[PDB]
RNA sequence: AAAUUAGAGUUUGGUGCUGGCUCAGCUUUCAUGCGCCGAGCGGUGGUUUAUACACAUGCGAGCUUAAGGCCACGAGUGCGUAAUACGCGAGUU
């Protein structure tokens, strides 16, 4: 089998830098008519460019090399971004919740460092997240749950930059 | 110049739930093995944690012009007490 690249894709891998992360390969099982048990390797790939744009690819296949280079270069398709501020931290308080999971994520001025669960520390470092405390609830069995709950989850906040054209109302004194 | 939330493995042919168990965290013992016990300056800590069990022996309240004058402060434990207790807040005959 072969996996898709585009023409346009190719400004950008010689463009921004990279980062690759498999989240979890997993097997699953099908007892099938004819032949027996055929499983497949399930692989979730995410990439970002440490500067707020992310990624996720999900993919599928027979074999682990072949499924975590299909989710490669799907994540490679697939990319949304993200605002940050200065690119270490989200503007709002973010709570989700994918299947069943409760996702609850802060900011936290910068310096404090990730404190942060596993997989969602290359997460963070991934997208570029430096400065971020998360908590996750619920059944937290699954990475791949939590790895759309995050994306979905950055894409829920606000931004401030589409106001001061159009509210009359300058936008500026961060000092706490 | 206000200092602020870590999970993973475990159940099933697999997937997701459902809640439980465990490990990684911090603190804690004259704990129990195995090993060193070089020497000094220190902090500190033991509620002999329990027995409010039985105490050998020694010492802990004597001072002072026979006689008289002053020794209810210090130390220990938590039996009893669920409220004259203890804490907080007002006023006191």
């Amino acid at each position: 089998p072969l996996p898709p690249l585009p023409r346009e894709l190719r400004e950008a891998l010689y463009g921004h830098r990279w980062d690759r992360v498999i989240v979890d390969v997993r097997r699953t099982h099908t007892p099938v008519r004819g032949r027996g048990k055929r499983e497949e390797y399930t692989a979730m790939v995410a990439t970002g460019n440490m500067r707020g744009v992310f990624g996720l690819g999900i993919g599928v296949a027979e074999s682990a090399q072949l499924a975590t280079a299909r989710a490669h270069l799907d994540s490679l398709s697939r990319l949304a971004a993200v605002p940050l501020y200065r690119g270490h931290t989200l503007y709002t308080h973010v709570d989700h919740t994918f299947h069943r999971l409760s996702i609850r994520m802060m900011p936290r001025p910068a310096g404090w460092g990730l404190r942060c669960p596993d997989l969602l520390y290359e997460l963070c470092g991934l997208v570029g997240l430096r400065d971020v405390s998360i908590r996750v609830r619920g059944q937290r069995g699954s990475r791949f749950f939590v790895a759309q709950c995050f994306q979905e989850a950055l894409q829920k906040q606000t931004t401030p930059h589409d106001g001061v054209e159009a509210t009359g109302m300058y936008i500026r004194e961060v000092f706490r």
